[PDB]
Parts: C-alpha cells; structure tokens; sequence
C-alpha cells in the first residue's frame, strides 16, 4: 500500500533472458508452425475464429521496440501462441502436436529461468 513496499525482486535482466528464451524457442526444430503469422488470406475459417493471432516474429518484434510492459505480458504472448494452436488444430496432427512440444518446452525454460 502507501509506503508500504515489498522488497524490490531484481528485473533488470529479464528483457536479456526472455530475448534468449525467445530464441530458444525460435530455433526449436517443432518452431515451424510458430515462426510467423498465420496467413489470414490463405487460411480458411483463421480470421473469424482466432481473435488474438500471435507468432514468435510478431513476439520478437514487440520484445525489440519495448511494447512489453514485464516480463507476464511477454509470458501472456507465448502461452496466446499455444492456446491458439490447439483451438485450431486436431491434437493428432503434426501442428497440434508441435503445440504440446513447445509450450511444455517454454513452461520448462520459464520455470528454470525465473521461479
């Protein structure tokens, strides 16, 4: 409350740590699916159902200009690209599959890295 603190948790490192997160993920062999944006065009039913669209470029570019307030608003991102994956996809498909694979990839690396 005001004036009344709980002990200042040192966050100056995170942008560094989520950035090698990030390309840990990127580089990721399961990554393909996730690289880039879904192409709305070419993507029958994409658009109307999947309100949030979210890709590991777009995180990447939102991470380099500062558009990440902490490092939960970088976590909401990642975890939005899983939670996307399986509304669209069947979990026996090679997509829906990959989307299992990374996100318990990135809850490890998250964990490791800051719990």
């Amino acid at each position: 409350s005001m004036s009344v603190k709980k002990p200042k948790r040192d966050d100056s490192k995170d942008l560094a740590l989520c950035s090698m997160i990030l390309t840990e993920m990127e580089t990721h062999e399961d990554a393909w699916p996730f690289l880039l944006p879904v192409n709305l065009k070419l993507v029958p039913g994409y658009k109307k159902v999947i309100k949030k669209p979210m890709d590991f470029s777009t995180i990447r570019e939102k991470l380099s200009s500062g558009q990440y307030p902490n490092l939960e608003t970088f976590a909401l991102d990642v975890r939005l690209v899983f939670d996307n994956c399986e509304t669209f996809n069947e979990d026996d498909s090679d997509i829906g599959r990959a989307g299992h694979n990374m996100r318990k990839y990135f809850e490890k690396k998250w964990t490791d890295t800051f719990k």
